[PDB]
């Protein structure tokens, strides 16, 4: 089965590694309750005291207000430097 009914969105949040721990858990619990399916989360150190969690998600339907709320919550975690979501798992800037 192909997924062209679940739009790939990548949510990249740059936060402290100490935050990454609860942020990554927060991502998986939010997505599973928000009708968002996960592809995987690419977590990598990208700076000095920061790690960028790039969560590749597929959202069924896509309700922007939900995704935005989750992104705001991810940013709401104490330790986030920045967060941004982009459409396309592979960052498809077409």
């Amino acid at each position: 089965v192909e997924d062209e009914g679940l739009q790939p969105y990548q949510v990249r949040v740059i936060c402290r590694p100490k935050a990454e721990t609860y942020v990554r858990a927060h991502i998986v619990q939010r997505t599973s309750s928000n009708d968002i399916t996960l592809r995987g989360i690419r977590t990598g150190p990208a700076g000095d005291d920061n790690i960028t969690l790039t969560a590749h998600l597929l959202m069924v339907g896509h309700t922007p207000a939900k995704l935005e709320r989750l992104v705001a919550e991810l940013s709401l975690q104490p330790g986030v430097y920045a967060v941004h979501w982009y459409a396309g798992e592979h960052a498809q800037a077409e």
